[PDB]
């Protein structure tokens, strides 16, 4: 799985640790083992949220499965929940696009996962 | 709607009031309201186009929906045009990707559009 | 197609000329004109890739057409050989996701590929 923040909180305001923190806890969301986890973090973004720069997130979390409508709902909360306690943003301020990628749509090591 | 775009055009060269203007084009063209609209400006990228790097924008845009032919030809002309008149980029240098994305699939205040 | 790769390595790190080459062996992995491929870069990002730091690559490739199985293992060798000798990351620590457009959803010069 693969998970991108994209925010206007600055750099400073990012905790040390959040990178592992986010892979720690998406590992054990998505059931997948930790070394398969990638995570990309990208503040001090010009970006506004209904025409506001308050702090904001857009994000994505791609998968080769452990994709659905109720799995979605739980990262959701999750993530949302990680965003607000460690980078005071609103959760009505994130927005995450979920994406199930076909395992022959992704490639790794010189081939795809197909 | 969430519409970003990254360019190779520089910080300075982005107007005073661009991520306003989008938000409100795109909740008129879209016909969502600006409080539901995204909008991401990313330039100083490292980019070609056709093996140029004359000024050029590769965008997204990802809508729950009100995406199809006619209207993607409609935000084609609306965004070459803003990014043409603002940013000086030529439309033939422009590439957008367009999302249609099921409710399911769009994480927003702890659950999900579903 | 557009092919975009988020990297850890600094700046300093890529190569001069390398846009031309990603343009170039893009053109003709593809089979597409050079004219038509667009490349982006982005380095010294914040990102892990299986819990840890060393260089790593999430990339995109969107393309109309030319995207299934066996094209999209040729791209990732091709991808992670390219990303391996001249930015010295290792295969394993790239993800590309690969992304077949449909014409009607691409934005191109003020309207669609359609």
């Amino acid at each position: 799985p693969m998970f991108i923040v994209n925010t206007n909180v600055p750099r400073a305001s990012v905790p040390d640790g959040f990178l592992s923190e986010l892979t720690q806890q998406l590992a054990q969301a998505t059931g997948k083992p930790p070394q398969y986890i990638a995570v990309h973090v990208v503040p001090d973004q010009l970006m506004a949220f209904g025409g506001s720069s308050e702090p904001c997130a857009l994000c994505s979390l791609h998968s080769i499965g452990k994709i659905g409508g109720a799995q979605n709902r739980s990262y959701s909360k999750l993530l949302c929940g990680l965003l607000a306690e460690r980078l005071r943003i609103s959760p009505d301020r994130v927005y995450i696009n979920y994406y199930d990628m076909n395992a022959a749509n992704v490639g790794w090591n010189n081939a795809t996962f197909a």
